[PDB]
């Protein structure tokens, strides 16, 4: 893989690889699609409307917003302009706006209408220096300054030439947060998707142009901004995208062509909602989709999900293990080379080391701490240079993972060196699930750990000590967290304990919760 020169802006590129397919459909979702040649221009007719109202080169802009025709509109454009798209979680509160509006000083926000409300709340209590707010399909009026997507794209000129930018700045941020803190500000630069698409989608998947690629996982998931976005715009396929919930549902009706009239040729998700859509009731068979590729990733896929879905489609799951601070998989099983219960094997063109106690080689069998050598590494986090420090080591990266190397060269997960858990795929801190259940009134002490559910799948489990002379009960406590908590973070269950095993200093012993000692 020839390196991108150092003059390079990722969106351009994106661009002319595709001028020689502009009546290709690029995207589609519910009620649009773009071809190359619609997409290409509304980038840069958003580009220039971007920089009309005085976002400059290398400032940032806040991009949440549903999947949908109008997000790679929004995340080029921005891109094409020299301008910084933060790519942003649909799911989160006001309050988690309000902190990545002040620590990004985004200049403007592209939001969907759907979003607007909890947008406007993290608006009105942070000290932002919002522009401009620019509403991506309304469902709802349109407050004075604010403006429609659509007639702020269709009311400038396509900006003539990219922002002059090199490889090696800033192209793009995500957030991923650690145990504790604040989401950390992922800086990517415009070559880390480069490597990306050519390293894992292109020579490693072999998308193709005639594929169509459709991801459960959102394009703001480094996981679905390649498989949605950068992977196939670099082999010209068509993407489909979905504003929904991925339910089982929502997934089987797009595999079977419900929309834009294509069925997918390439599906990604995580190993949860292969399990989901395995016990659903109306999975599809083999002869009706048309699905010759899926992904797998964010937890370990469990060898018997990877083994049903064989069974039933004919089809591996291809499981590899990615980061947001990697943007994409770093260690991978092959389509063609698939041993379940491991990860694969090393991507070409990443170096992978696991580390012992000393910091030196490990023997094979035995665990180590994983670090990455890639050319897709992000930089740093933005302004928190005592975490950078402790994850960006001089062309290293640690994961935050300990694996195992096999005889044959393949890499089985071994657990977390931090206490985060990866439920559905996503990060949940067990340190937060626990501060929110201690503000129940009924409530004196929780732990939360990671239990194996029954199909081997990681889910928090919740320890709580009642507080003595309070009724508190199971179903009471169910509804504080449902308001409280998105639905994933939910505890699969709760055991009420007398107390929880602590040392002699204050500290709860977790590891004999996970042993199951209560
Ligand atoms: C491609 C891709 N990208 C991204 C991803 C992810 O997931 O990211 P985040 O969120 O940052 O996280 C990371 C983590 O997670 C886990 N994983 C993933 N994948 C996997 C895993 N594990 C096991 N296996 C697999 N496959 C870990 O922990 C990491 O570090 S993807």
């Amino acid at each position: 893989v020839t390196p991108p020169p150092e003059k390079f802006n990722f969106a351009e590129h994106l661009l002319q690889t595709n001028r020689v397919r502009p009546d290709k459909t690029a995207f589609v979702d519910d009620i649009s699609s773009l071809s190359f040649a619609q997409l290409e221009a509304q980038t840069r007719q958003l580009a220039a409307a971007l920089r009309a109202i005085g976002v400059k080169r290398e400032e940032r802009v806040l991009l949440l917003m549903l999947d949908g025709t109008d997000w790679p509109v929004a995340f080029l454009g921005a891109i094409y302009a020299g301008i910084v798209p933060v790519a942003v979680n649909t799911l989160l509160t006001a309050d988690d706006y309000a902190y990545m509006l002040e620590h990004s000083r985004a200049q403007a926000v592209l939001v969907s209408g759907a979003l607007h409300p909890v947008l406007k709340a993290a608006l009105t209590k942070s000290d932002h220096e919002v522009q401009r707010v620019i509403v991506s399909r309304p469902a709802a009026p349109l407050e004075p300054g604010e403006v429609d997507f659509a007639e702020f794209v269709g009311a400038h000129a396509p900006l003539e030439k990219p922002a002059a930018t090199q490889a090696d700045d800033p192209a793009f941020w995500l957030y991923s947060s650690g145990s504790t803190g604040r989401p950390k500000g992922v800086v990517h630069t415009h070559a880390n998707p480069y490597w990306t698409s050519e390293l894992y989608g292109r020579n490693t998947l072999h998308l193709r142009e005639d594929d169509v690629c459709f991801s459960a996982a959102k394009l703001f998931f480094a996981y679905g901004l390649g498989n949605a976005l950068t992977f196939p715009m670099t082999v010209g396929a068509t993407t489909l995208l979905m504003g929904e919930r991925p339910t089982p549902d929502a997934v089987f009706k797009r595999w079977l062509g419900g929309v834009g009239g294509v069925k997918p040729t390439v599906f990604y998700g995580a190993p949860t909602g292969y399990a989901g859509m395995l016990a659903a009731p109306n999975l599809p068979s083999r002869d009706q989709v048309a699905l010759r590729l899926a992904s797998s990733a964010g937890e370990a896929l469990p060898a018997e999900i990877g083994q049903r879905f064989q069974r039933h489609f004919g089809l591996d799951i291809v499981d590899g293990i990615g980061s947001t601070e990697m943007l994409a998989a770093f260690l991978s099983n092959l389509p063609d080379r698939v041993r379940y219960g491991t990860t694969g094997w090393p991507v070409p063109g990443y170096q992978i080391e696991l580390r012992g106690d000393g910091g030196g080689p490990v023997a094979d069998g035995e665990p180590g701490d994983l670090y990455i050598h890639g050319p897709s590494s992000a930089t740093m986090y933005w302004g928190n240079r005592a975490k950078s420090r402790d994850t960006f080591q001089g062309g290293w990266t640690k994961s935050g993972d300990k694996y195992v190397r096999n005889d044959d060269g393949s890499y089985t997960y071994a657990g977390r060196t931090d206490d985060m858990l990866k439920v559905s795929g996503i990060y949940v801190s067990p340190f937060e699930i626990e501060a929110t259940l201690v503000q129940h009134p009924g409530v004196l002490e929780a732990a939360v750990v990671g239990v194996a559910d029954e199909h081997g799948l990681t889910k928090p489990k919740a320890y709580v000590v009642p507080r003595p002379g309070q009724t508190l009960s199971e179903t009471e406590l169910k509804t504080f967290i449902k308001d409280r908590l998105a639905p994933y973070k939910y505890p699969r269950s709760t055991v009420f304990v007398a107390e929880l095993p602590k040392t002699a200093t204050g500290k709860i012993q977790r590891f004999k919760l996970r042993e199951g000692v209560l």
